[PDB]
């Protein structure tokens, strides 16, 4: 059944909550993003209003089907009434399109739904300054004190720093990037960029980029992979067997793979700096594993809530253990009285 952190209080409202039939009182739909764990259930049959992006939105049209007249984009920074209630939408900083979702309810409480967010210092100016939250329902993915990560620019001066090399080496080489959904766009885009070569793949992963507003996307992606020396596919197919294969189909025009993997977190982060990062290679393939989050680090989790110093906080990430759920209640308790609210 529905579980009780994705339903909204004082209100006929749900948030990622479309795989679980009709819920029972529930007047309007929100999706926070495009990823297939928060959408799951949707299709050209869903007859009910959904609220999101406008990017979401671009994305539940043409990928998904979904018929226009369920679906309603707001814009962001905007106080919008919804079915009564005031609703603000901002920007999650996770992929393209993710919102954080402000509820101002009838009696006063004030909800902040986080969706997927990786937070930053830039939220603490946005709408969320000028009054009081009370409840936060919180992205509690890395939720413990090992999940350290650099950067965004630093991973991405990484990737375009060690592409860059490789290729003015080698001319014969193919760099390759791995995806598995919407995000991290970053990661191929900028080294492209760096090369001088627009990123090569598939019409499906082509039909969804077209839809995320990214400025002047014609001049950077094509489905035209003999044109182009950064080239995209399945993250399934980031590994030897999988690379050697697609070697094969270049016809001899390439002798050398160097492959991206851009995984959340993974426990060489807990010792090895970005600067000392070294691929897996095997013959004439390499790959790298590139800590790119979006998600909020342990430290990045622990400023924003110290910040923005919630009443009452509900994970909605983790929660299926009670370690996990009561390691997370002790983190929110030590942040609560180091702060003093
Ligand atoms: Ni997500």
């Amino acid at each position: 059944t529905c579980p009780f952190y994705k339903k909204i209080p004082g209100t006929g409202f749900t948030v990622d909550a479309f795989q679980y039939g009709v819920v029972e009182g529930c007047t309007a739909y929100f999706l926070t993003h495009f990823h297939s764990d928060h959408y799951a259930g949707l299709s050209k049959h869903f007859t009910f209003p959904v609220y999101c992006s406008e990017i979401t939105g671009n994305l539940l049209k043409n990928k998904l089907h979904v018929q226009e007249q369920y679906i309603h984009p707001l814009p962001l920074d905007t106080e919008c009434i919804v079915n009564g209630v005031k609703v603000v939408l901002l920007d999650a900083n996770h992929c393209p399109g993710a919102v954080m979702i402000l509820f101002y309810l009838p009696n006063g409480t004030v909800i902040l739904h986080t969706g997927d967010f990786r937070a930053d210092p830039s939220m603490e100016r946005s709408l969320l300054a000028d009054q009081k939250v009370h409840m936060l329902y919180l992205d509690t993915t890395y939720c413990s004190p090992e999940y350290t990560f650099p950067s965004q620019q630093e991973v991405i001066r990484f990737a375009i720093n060690t592409a860059f090399e490789a290729v003015t080496l080698n001319p014969h080489a193919l760099v390759v990037c791995g995806t598995y959904s919407i995000g991290k766009e970053k990661v191929f885009l900028a080294i492209a960029d760096v090369l001088g070569s627009k990123v090569g793949m598939s019409q499906e992963k082509y039909k969804t980029l077209q839809c995320l507003n990214i400025p002047e996307i014609n001049s950077l992606i094509t489905t035209d992979m003999c044109s182009s020396l950064v080239h995209l596919l399945p993250m399934m197919q980031i590994n030897f067997k999988g690379l050697q294969s697609h070697l094969k189909k270049c016809g001899g025009k390439y002798n050398q793979i160097l492959a991206f993997r851009p995984t959340g977190w993974t426990h060489s982060n807990k010792f090895t700096r970005i600067a000392d990062v070294i691929p897996q290679t095997k013959g004439n393939i390499s790959i790298y594993g590139i800590p790119y989050s979006e998600h909020s680090s342990y430290l990045e989790m622990k400023r924003f809530v110290q910040w923005l110093k919630p009443q009452k906080i509900i994970p909605t990430v983790n929660v299926g253990t009670w370690k996990s759920r009561s390691t997370m209640e002790k983190y929110f308790r030590e942040w609560k009285l180091e702060a003093g609210y």
